[PDB]
């Protein structure tokens, strides 16, 4: 608990800069045609945005109400992640943002979603570290792999077939490395001997590592199925919105319960 | 116990819902709903999205029930679980099934009897919940729950009458909604007093945030209906505001009581 606030502030500045450049480099005629070919996309982003707004509301009430200083700090990090997600989705619904066209279908690659993911996923992993009192170097290395992972995802969408294949597969492979080590550090902390004691009970550490595996796995699955031609773009965008929301509010639902218990 | 009673209320809610959903399926015109969803392409997304939101809202209420700081906390978090669940499946239904609907006199826009059905099962139940929070007289709670139910039916009926009977039934509805909000505001007030016995299960500040939440959120429905019937917003813009309002009205109550549990 040494100003999560500072982490949240750095998050916001990186976001605004990226949002800045996405506005300045946008092609508005291009975005008009994307939203005209795909008429459900504004609704999806709009709806997701409102959802995270209310999600951020709930996290604020968890912060202002320190049942513990341990559980003040953890509710603070979720407030920023959910807020970042809120405004990124508002942006996607309302503004003309620069985007890539993918090699496989010529579908749009939303750099704002990838930007959100790169600011928030490594922060969610750092949050996993506080919950489990993990080694700071072990947390750092997964936060890094996660960031490289996501960039891999984005890059892979604009390469030809074989370099596309390799970068996606390497990405996917790092995602396994990440989920395994995340699973590990929650496990180290579930042990009866473990010092220092974790700020959450044994059961809640387990529900958290299960939540991350179930929710986060949907993104690689959507990307695989859409790139191959098995779902269309809009069906994938829907699953992504539900997944994004699920991944984040899932963590705030499980810690609301910890407060109620203690 | 009172937990058994909340369960029983929830069960009656589910049976009334299924019957109404039943008849809406049996009497649907599928060619009609295909044309409605073809003229208005955002409607499935709105209902779908709202549905997922209430599902997660119902998730949060379950964790509040299993984890009740006190038994009154269990009773109050239990009632919100059923209301949010009812809302969840009503919206899933609207997105996925062909449901019988009315065409309104003013625009020939669809009147979703499933939304009205949800409202009639849940709004009177939310008012009864306001009673437990404020330890109000049972007859005062009953009379607002009744007026609220008649109110909503008034809303629905008014959409399929000609101009002057339409006008009177809507205005009488609107008028009862004022009567309801005033008396709701009252019973929370009686309970905020320092002398009040028996002590309310929520602190003074939270009783105030609740009566403010209901007034802000619930007032959006009559406003959407007024503005759409007159031609100032189109149908889809109104449906969006309704979805956001419905969700807001309900999860607003669960956000404020999550805080009461945290406070000790
Ligand atoms: C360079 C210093 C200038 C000082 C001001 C700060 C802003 C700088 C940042 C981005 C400028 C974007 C310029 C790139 C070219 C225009 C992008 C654009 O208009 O998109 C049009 C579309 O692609 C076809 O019509
Ligand atoms: C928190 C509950 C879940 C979230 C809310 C569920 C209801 C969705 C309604 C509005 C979303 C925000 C407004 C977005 C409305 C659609 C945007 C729009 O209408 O765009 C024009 C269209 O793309 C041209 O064909
Ligand atoms: C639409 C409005 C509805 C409300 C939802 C907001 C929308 C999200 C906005 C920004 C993201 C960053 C928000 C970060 C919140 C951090 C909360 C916190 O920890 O604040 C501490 C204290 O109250 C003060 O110093
Ligand atoms: C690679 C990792 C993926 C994460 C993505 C988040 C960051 C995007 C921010 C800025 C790029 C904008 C600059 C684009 C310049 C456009 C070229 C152009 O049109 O000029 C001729
Ligand atoms: C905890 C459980 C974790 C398990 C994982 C959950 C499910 C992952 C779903 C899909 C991964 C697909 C990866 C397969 C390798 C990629 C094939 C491919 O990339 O297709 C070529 C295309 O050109 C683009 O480059
Ligand atoms: C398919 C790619 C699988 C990647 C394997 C990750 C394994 C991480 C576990 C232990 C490492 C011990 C140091
Ligand atoms: C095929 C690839 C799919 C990827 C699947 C990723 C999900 C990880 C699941 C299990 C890892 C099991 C081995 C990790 C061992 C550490 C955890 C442990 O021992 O559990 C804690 C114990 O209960 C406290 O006392
Ligand atoms: C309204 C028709 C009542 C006649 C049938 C007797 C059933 C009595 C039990 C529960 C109803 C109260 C529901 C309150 C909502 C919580
Ligand atoms: C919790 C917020 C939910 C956000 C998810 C929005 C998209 C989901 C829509 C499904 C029906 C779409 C059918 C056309
Ligand atoms: C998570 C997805 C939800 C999807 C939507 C489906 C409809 C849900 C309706 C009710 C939910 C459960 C209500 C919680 C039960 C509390 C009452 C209780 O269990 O106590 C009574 C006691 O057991 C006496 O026998
Ligand atoms: C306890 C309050 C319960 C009272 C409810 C009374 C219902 C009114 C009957 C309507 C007839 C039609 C019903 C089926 C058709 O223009
Ligand atoms: C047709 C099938 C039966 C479904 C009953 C409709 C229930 C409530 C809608 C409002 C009631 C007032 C209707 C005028
Ligand atoms: C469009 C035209 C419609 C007209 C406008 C809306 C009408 C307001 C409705 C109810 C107010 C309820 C009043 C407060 C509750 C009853 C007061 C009461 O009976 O108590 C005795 C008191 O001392 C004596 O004022
Ligand atoms: C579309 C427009 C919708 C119209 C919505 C109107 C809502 C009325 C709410 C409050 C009025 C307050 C005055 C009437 C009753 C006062 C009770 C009270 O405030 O009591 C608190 C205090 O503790 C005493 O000691
Ligand atoms: C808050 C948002 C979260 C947790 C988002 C998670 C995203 C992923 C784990 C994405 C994984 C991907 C791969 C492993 C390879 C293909 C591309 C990605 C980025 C979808
Ligand atoms: C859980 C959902 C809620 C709180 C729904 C509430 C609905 C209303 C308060 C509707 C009010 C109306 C009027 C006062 C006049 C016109 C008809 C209505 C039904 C739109």
């Amino acid at each position: 608990t040494k100003e999560v606030q500072w982490q949240g502030i750095f998050m916001i500045i990186v976001w605004l800069c990226v949002m800045g450049s996405l506005i300045f480099f946008a092609n508005p005629e291009a975005s008009r045609r994307v939203f005209a070919k795909f008429s459900h996309l504004q609704s999806f982003y709009g709806a997701t945005s409102v959802a995270f707004a209310f999600a951020t509301g709930l996290d604020i009430l968890a912060y202002v109400n320190a049942v513990s200083d341990e559980k003040r700090v953890l509710s603070g990090i979720l407030a920023y992640v959910d807020g970042v997600a809120c405004i990124s989705y508002l942006s996607m619904a309302t503004l003309n943002l620069y985007f890539l066209v993918d090699s496989t279908q010529g579908n749009p690659v939303w750099l704002m979603r990838y930007a959100e993911w790169i600011i928030t996923c490594p922060t969610l992993l750092y949050w996993c570290g506080l919950a489990s009192r993990a080694d700071r170097s072990s947390v750092s290395d997964i936060a890094t792999a996660d960031a490289l992972l996501l960039a891999g995802g984005a890059l892979s969408s604009i390469l030809p077939s074989w370099p596309a294949f390799f970068v996606f597969a390497g990405s996917f492979a790092t995602y396994i490395y990440v989920m395994l080590h995340m699973w590990g550090m929650f496990g180290k902390a579930m042990q009866p001997d473990f010092q220092p004691p974790p700020p959450l009970p044994r059961h809640a550490l387990h529900l958290l590592r299960c939540e991350i595996v179930m929710s986060w796995s949907i993104f690689p699955l959507v990307e695989f199925l859409r790139r191959q031609g098995y779902i269309d773009f809009q069906v994938g965008e829907a699953m992504n919105c539900v997944a994004d929301y699920a991944a984040k509010v899932g963590l705030a639902m499980i810690m609301v319960n910890c407060n109620l218990e203690q």
